[PDB]
């Protein structure tokens, strides 16, 4: 029994934190096979951020510039190359703790684990969702951007998310492996907003399985409702509607509960029309949309990596 | 900024899961060095839980008994031995992945990283805390004891905890790593209740103040308090006492904040009476009570 935010086992990830110095910046890199990645932004001094020309800065830049260091050891970069707004860092030493891996771009109210990293050291981990508004509300403070996102398949991890930056209400920003940001972000300091975010229907669907599955039934209902009528009703409340992918996605969990997802819907209806009542779910008082239909799955059945 | 539930990075924990099978009952140890750690109650047959005598159960044991298997290798159980409720396997090997470690026992309120395993293979990693009646509000299925707690603070584990059991309330109690449990349990199926939970009020005041650091001031008030006063008030909420032990831990956050300890218990005596009037507190409804001092000093 229980239900907690939990993330993938950071090990495959902490063997390929390294420590990237370039000048006066430093921030992390991930080493994988004989390259390491890291914000191309590394190579930015204080007027480079405000209008830079990563392309020109990137050309001025010799492989000594960058100072690689991998535990209580220094790598020699042999070459470097930009991939969109991630700098590629060919080194001369194949990381012998590389796991099996992809690189992977995650839709929005998809989660995934954070290892947060400072001068290449891992300090945390933590779980958390992609946003509607393709923000992540991380934990991360100066020095944290290279720090990477993952998810683990079997004993695959798939790299799905590298910090790049803070925007001014305290939410986060990156980019997947190839450097390709997630939102309408772009690595110069300059005002940037992130948009107004959404909840995430079918995660708090999943987690409404969870409370289920963990005894916790107390807004249970005897009805059901359209896909439709649920749509309309969660558009109100800034959720994002609900699509047949979805239904079928949380199939499993409907067929274990015996609660259809239709008849969960009428539950989360009556939930934002009504509120909690002073009433408790999980041990919480807000509908949690951080854990996907998978990550239900996983958690309440105890899938290992 | 921003303020997560984090736990520390697994990954030396996780060179140190084993599975550990006993007749019919497997579970994970923690091999450090040429030894397996795990709960005893490995030994315990089907009518040997009422009241199962461990060590009359374990003179009848042999190394051969115990089947200790790292990744996809077996490995080689060349002694045993019980310290309190935690069976030690002496193996022939020692864990090439070995961290440098320590074996501590915590107090109610402090926090520490569970990496769940099943079958000797970790599942994933979440942060708890012993919780005042000594029990951990963990999640975990069958097969997950032996998991453990832990904290690293630097390159060192503290392991903390290891999982022994469920009670009948899905709350889960277990040991520190020398065999001795956390909170009047014991190993066998007898009838065992938790204590009447009640909140770390120290660790709510750390919460306080990392919402402060992260910009959240709306719960903030005008008024102080003194500590008999708020610790009145917080029992009359199943808060626990706040001593002064705590109110000096909390200094550094005083003095980073600007905000007097026993203001900011002025500030929650206000919200225990109110709530929170459909806001949150770092994107909480409810007052957290799952980071300690350190834990925000750290985080923040
Ligand atoms: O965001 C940045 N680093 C941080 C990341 N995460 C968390 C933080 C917490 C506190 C202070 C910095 C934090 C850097 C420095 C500040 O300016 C920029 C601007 C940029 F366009 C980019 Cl791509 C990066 C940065
Ligand atoms: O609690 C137990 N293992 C579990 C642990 N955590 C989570 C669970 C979730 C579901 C089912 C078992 C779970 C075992 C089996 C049940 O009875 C006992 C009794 C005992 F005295 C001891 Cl020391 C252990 C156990």
């Amino acid at each position: 029994s229980g239900f907690r935010k939990m993330a993938f086992p950071s090990g495959k990830v902490e063997g390929c934190m390294v420590q990237v110095t370039c000048g006066t910046t430093t921030l992390n890199g991930l080493w994988l096979d004989d390259v390491v990645y890291c914000p191309r932004h590394v190579i930015c001094t204080s007027e480079d951020m405000l209008n830079p020309n990563y392309e020109d800065l990137l050309i001025r830049k010799s492989n000594h510039n960058f100072l690689v260091q991998a535990g209580n050891v220094q790598l020699r970069v042999i070459g470097h190359s930009m991939q969109n707004c991630v700098l590629k860092l060919k080194v001369d030493t194949a990381n012998p703790k590389t796991p099996k891996y992809k690189f992977v771009r995650i839709q929005p109210g998809q989660t995934f684990s954070v290892l947060a990293c400072y001068n290449g050291s891992p300090s945390g981990v933590y779980q958390c969702a992609m946003r509607p508004n393709f923000t992540i509300k991380g934990s991360f403070l100066n020095g944290s951007c290279g720090s990477v996102g993952f998810n683990i398949d079997y004993d695959c991890v798939s790299f799905c998310y590298m910090h790049h930056m803070e925007l001014p209400t305290g939410v986060h920003a990156g980019t997947d492996l190839e450097g390709n940001f997630y939102g309408p972000f772009v690595d110069r300091q300059t005002a940037q907003a992130a948009g107004t975010d959404t909840t995430i229907t079918v995660n708090v669907l999943a987690w409404l399985y969870a409370a289920v599955i963990n005894g916790d039934r107390w807004f249970l209902n005897r009805f059901t409702t359209t896909l439709n009528d649920f749509n309309l009703v969660a558009m109100k409340y800034n959720y994002e509607p609900l699509t047949q992918d979805h239904v079928d996605i949380l199939g499993p969990l409907s067929a274990q509960t015996g609660i259809a997802v239709l008849d969960m819907c009428a539950s989360l209806k009556e939930l934002l029309q009504n509120g909690m009542n002073g009433r408790t779910i999980l041990g919480s008082a807000l509908l949690e949309d951080e854990f996907t239909p998978f990550d239900v799955v996983r958690q309440c059945s105890g899938v290992t990596f």
